[PDB]
């Protein structure tokens, strides 16, 4: 029965078309959704009981459009997604965190803009967690967005927006310099023929995938649901081969924002991403991420892919992570392991910015500290087990791999264990 | 000999990727494609694109194959649709660079616990109009496809049953119906009310994958561009859908609405042209080539033999063109399977495979109506001659390419046994 | 049938991995298909009696080796003169008739720059005398091999020049070497005291790799079965060479003292035979293949394209030949380049070329003595059935099998471009 | 190129020209074998073992001090000729040139002692004089038989029951030497510890031209099993009587190693040769020269596709080490072990890394020889009170000794394999050590 489920005799199949032909209706997702969903915040989604159905729907990062709206209006926004959040912090072992994105207006018909200048402090200011940066054109388009983030906001995660052009030709200075990047469709398809849009999408999630950074997909992927309880054929195709291509997040704008179905837009995009990531070939895809992935002499990298392929070898239900930047969970999920990434951290905004990962869960740790540190560590091990067991990812006699390192603070991850449970 | 200009277009460096993932890293948007649309286009007809002018334009925007929806309209409407699509297509006859056949599909309106005697009827209006393609409603098991093949009387057999999945029982038998049919279409709306919406990609890329594996048409339908019913330009989701279909491996796409009652039918067939051209470009042809071979099994039929050593071929070269000589459609289906870069240009005699060998991709039909010669290798010579020649006046060949010829060694349907290179002169 | 996939190593050839393909030999598997690894014998005291070169034919022998480096021109004169008699002994039954090619190895340069005077007068005399081929000892570099082709002169352009890399230097500019030679010689004995012994197994394991690449001969050479000079069973380690040279890629293996000079010269050549038709059923044809296509660029030649299409064709039906009409050999050289599994029968009417394409593994030269036939087709058609007739009379092929057949669509070397399935009847 | 510029930025071009680093970088076969160049230089220490058999060529202490200088790291004692007291003897002579080095415990190097049996002869199993030459291998502690004629798992059992209860950790490798051997083959590896392709006797009881495939497919199967194999006889030969052997002989050698083989073997070469040391070194010398040319990309990615998912605790860590070791060039993997097992289940994987096994048994240090890739270290200092300081003394002990004879350079990365609590069996943590 075990066998059957979440598509392993598609998953065990020798060639890509085997495993197209062995993809069965009937085989059930049995893992938790991996691919994040981002949701525009606006009059539909703003009220407080809203956003807790949104947040027990899979809402996973709120994005606030900048383009509209005054500050007012988005320190309101801010508070009632806080408040929605916090109201599921009395169980520590379920509680879920929500990312805060900062969606910018940009520079119109200028570099940096003034709004944009202004709109990024109140970010700083608010504590957003991530900044998707509109119409990023260069390198210095990322710089400038940095600077004007100030030392305040050196921890923000910055998301390049590629809407155009010369976003697309100049992509590798820009990834360079950004912590991701987002696939921005609508101004994409306006920008370049609409024809050549998905050539664009599937070039950048690879590169992306490749060099280990999240990439979001972007823009009316459930567009008619703005009106109508169910979507296309074409947009649950779409939601589905955002997933396959290998995006780490997908995105809902007018959906949620302004739409008459904004719990059932997160609801569809979350049952199109667990079917669609079962689809995944990681056969084919854990080869190439690995022979493609240069070779490291850093610990934290050399222990992230022993501890993916150690995980493979057992059928592990989960990689347990200790992390305070987030960094140890980043590495790993590069590799696109089946197990699900358990990322025990201390940092509230940690937890909240490694949902830009495909296949991290992050847990926010608040127990009391131990005053022995490898008892500490072990602590929150075992946190990163009953959290497991609560929320359906572990069971009695599964197998874990689990990733710490040999110090305290950042940097130190080089330390991989076989676990098995309870 | 070519230039470096021929090897950046038509996602030359991504096709030449030693990986898939290195593949999707060089696809390049600035890559303009070159070769001809391969993936057929069936535009369903309706009071939106059932006038002759209307019609014209739907032909030299990419229509291929015409769907006639017999869940609307009485035989007297098909008839005179029928009419209109053949007037359409014959008023090209004049000009070699843009006479083009058309299939024409009769889509039943459906089951009761199998043929209804609506579709008995309809199928037979089939026959005597001469329909080349039955694409039948809500099949479920073998049986129903022996129940339609039945009714296509003693004149119909040579019409081809492309099977509709659109329920559950459809998908679970699938491996039954694909056997007994000519093809598949995946009819994406009722298999999204009758399965689960989100489940509705796995029996897509299932289904395609299985076609692929058998050699057998596959077309992808239902709200490829549903957008485009109302509005002049589709969503992001719905050009997304277009390629993704052609990059599964579908045979043929189709427009329901979009063609048959919406405002912008001939701007759906052309953004479904300019779509299909992208995304066969960007096809990873190394893997895909290499896995076909790989999971077709060996064997002793020699045109099946001729086929695999004529798209390898193909492929060593660069070749401009495959020119098959078929009678039936079978030889250049055989080709198809393979999935080659290379256009199939196929020459016949008969009509009604010309219009048939729309479903399958990459072929390309030329219809021959000279005179037979009295030496049977003087007659098969002035077919390649007329290929060649049809590919130079419509841009597929030119002066100094390689073509493979695909021919066989006695006249007659069946007996392809022999693949020739040659040089374009 | 069953035992069909039991015989020639089949369960290990049709394994996923190479792993799985070892662990999958068997030595109750038998081999079938004609041994396609040509054995060179050198000629001595030991082996010039015709009677005792009839056996030698016989047993397998496919290229006489005349050693320079000891004996007169009138010695190799009479080697010559006795190799051409017990060859023509056979000639009175042209079905089973066996060319055997005649090598003049040189003596060499010793402490001189390029080009020795004593080289230069037996080039001369291997002209004179008609020799097929010559393996250049010490050759360092390209110009060393241009010196022996302007010392063959005009009359000896035909000839082919196999450079034997037999140091350090050779070794370094392999590449240049190669460009300009028709061939390579592994020649292990003065590579094995120039380079540290332990290191050439890497020389010979590089330069049969970038011979295979190129699509040019290389030869296995010196102390493959060393101990049958005296005594009647090679060692352990002797047959393990003889097996890793044919699984490394050679196209030819050697003795030299062992039939040149010792007790048992026919029994060495029946070793070599009956170890290189074992190692060549162990050949894994399934990543081998895939790998040359990989590698071979692309190209427009048409010989070049026809060839990969009809290897591809004869893995497809499981083709027990590939018959081929040529007049230089050159159209079997592009066939063998791809390693396939079906037996290259090549039909020639050039004395020269039928022996010379005993340097390609895998062809089976035949030597067509008729006269043409006033009409070209039925010329063809009779060399063909030649083939044909000679394979049924050696075993290669019998009534059922499928066969691929490789010509060309006009009279004299370079027009090779059609491929076409036949059955045998 | 990207997948490797950074590293080449780092260790130097110089580095990935040596040990056929461009070889091993290649994207197919075809293209390593065009890429294999004889001016690349081994850097590695030579990991498939040598096995030596003894005789009046090699029995002197002071010889035997030369065999294991050269590279022997097994001295076999045939059976088939010699008295119990010949035999003793050559024990004595073997542990008395052996233990000449254990005064530098950083560098000492344990020697197994092999029991060669003569064999069931005519009769259908186990022979009388096996019955006691092997209760006289249990007397005189030897670590391996190498069992004679194994035809089935039932000859293997009776070899078994004649060590009796006292020689259960004696390692019992079957030589494979006739058709009923070749065809019971999975029968017989599934109750044995490895295998040996004795050639000799093969190559009369089978077509000699099939031996070749007997030994590939026995090779292959072993690989797969995670077993070690032994390649045997005539690799030499001619270096009985002439100090350099022949062309047909170096490729041989080579082979045996690039088919796989865990040990190669010497038998009149060192048994009653002209030239035994010199034997020694030139096994030595092509093995290193064809470890460097094996094809790991290929390798590896068979390997861990062919080996069938894992809940063993031991298993799982070992390619997650191996995994960690390529992707960082890691010079080694030190691993703690009781038995060997920890240091056998990395050996499978064939990591380019040496694994360096630090353990207290000096019998499992003498029988690791038969793993390729495993370099055996003999701790001997007590325990340390708390466990955690003794499970890192001895990974410093490995260190420490990888430094001081240049397994491990200043800047390396090294994996270290660990378990979670005393005995054997329990190994479950891999770590990368950065080394200062
Ligand atoms: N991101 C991503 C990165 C790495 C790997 C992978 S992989 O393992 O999943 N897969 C590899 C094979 N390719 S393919 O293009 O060679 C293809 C082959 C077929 O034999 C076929 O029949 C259809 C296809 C095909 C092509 C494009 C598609 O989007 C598709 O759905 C199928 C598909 C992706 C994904
Ligand atoms: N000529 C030639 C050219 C192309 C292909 C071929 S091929 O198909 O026959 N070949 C496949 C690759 N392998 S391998 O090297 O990846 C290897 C893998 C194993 O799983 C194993 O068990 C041992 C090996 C092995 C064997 C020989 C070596 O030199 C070596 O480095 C490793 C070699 C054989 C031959
Ligand atoms: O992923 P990051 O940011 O590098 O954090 C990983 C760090 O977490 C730890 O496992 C635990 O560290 P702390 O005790 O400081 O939380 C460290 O050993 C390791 O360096
Ligand atoms: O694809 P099909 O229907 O089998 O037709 C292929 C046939 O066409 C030919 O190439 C030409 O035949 P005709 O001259 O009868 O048209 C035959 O030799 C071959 O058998
Ligand atoms: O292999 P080569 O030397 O190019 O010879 C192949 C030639 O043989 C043929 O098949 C027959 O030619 P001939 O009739 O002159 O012998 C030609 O059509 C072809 O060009
Ligand atoms: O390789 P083996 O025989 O399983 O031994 C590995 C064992 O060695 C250790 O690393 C150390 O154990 P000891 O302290 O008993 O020597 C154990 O944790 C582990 O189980
Ligand atoms: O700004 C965006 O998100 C877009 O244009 O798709
Ligand atoms: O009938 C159809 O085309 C459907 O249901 O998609
Ligand atoms: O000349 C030769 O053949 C040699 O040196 O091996
Ligand atoms: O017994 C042996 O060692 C042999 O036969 O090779
Ligand atoms: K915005
Ligand atoms: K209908
Ligand atoms: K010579
Ligand atoms: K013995
Ligand atoms: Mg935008
Ligand atoms: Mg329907
Ligand atoms: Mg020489
Ligand atoms: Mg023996």
């Amino acid at each position: 029965a075990f066998f059957q489920q979440q598509q392993l005799p598609a998953a065990m199949a020798d060639t890509f078309l085997e495993h197209l032909c062995l993809l069965d209706i009937d085989s059930e997702p049995v893992a938790a959704r991996s691919t994040s969903i981002i949701a525009t915040i606006g009059p539909a989604s703003r009220s407080v009981e809203r956003l807790k159905e949104m947040i027990k729907a899979g809402m996973n990062i709120a994005r606030l459009n900048f383009s509209h709206g005054s500050h007012e209006y988005h320190a309101e926004s801010i508070a009632n997604v806080r408040e929605a959040v916090e109201s599921f912090a009395g169980s520590p072992l379920s509680y879920r965190p929500v990312a805060i994105a900062l969606d910018t207006k940009g520079p119109g018909s200028g570099g940096l803009s003034e709004q944009d200048v202004r709109d990024l402090r109140f970010g700083v200011e608010h504590g957003v967690d991530i900044v998707f940066a509109s119409f990023v054109r260069k390198a210095s388009d990322v710089a400038a967005v940095r600077a004007a983030l100030g030392p305040e906001g050196h921890g923000i995660k910055i998301i390049s927006k590629i809407e155009n052009h010369e976003g697309v030709k100049r992509f590798d200075e820009i990834l360079e310099v950004s912590d991701g990047i987002m696939v921005a469709r609508g101004d994409l398809g306006i920008e370049i023929p609409a024809e050549k849009v998905f050539l664009a999408q599937k070039m950048m999630i690879g590169r992306c995938n490749l060099a280990g950074k999240p990439v979001v997909c972007a823009t009316q992927m459930l567009e008619s649901m703005i009106t109508k309880p169910r979507p296309t054929r074409a947009e649950t195709s779409d939601v589905a081969n955002a997933v396959l291509d290998g995006a780490d997040c997908i995105m809902l704008s007018g959906e949620t924002a302004k739409g008459n179905f904004p719990v059932e837009a997160v609801k569809m995009q979350h049952a199109i991403a667990r079917e669609a990531e079962a689809a995944v070939y990681h056969r084919q895809l854990f080869e190439e991420l690995r022979r493609a992935a240069p070779l490291s002499r850093d610990p934290t990298e050399v222990t992230a892919i022993g501890a993916v392929e150690a995980a493979f070898k057992c059928c592990a239900a989960a990689i347990i992570v200790l992390t305070t930047t987030g960094r140890s969970a980043q590495l790993l999920s590069r590799y696109r392991p089946r197990a699900a990434v358990i990322a025990v951290t201390r940092s509230a905004q940690a937890a909240r910015q490694v949902h830009l990962c495909r296949g991290v869960f992050p847990l926010l740790y608040r127990e009391p500290p131990e005053a022995i540190w490898a008892d500490d560590v072990d602590r929150r091990v075992q946190f990163g087990i009953e959290s497991g067991k609560l929320r359906g990812f572990l069971r009695v006699g599964d197998l874990v791999i689990v990733v710490t390192g040999w110090r305290p603070g950042s940097g130190y991850t080089n330390i991989m264990r076989v676990l098995s449970i309870s």
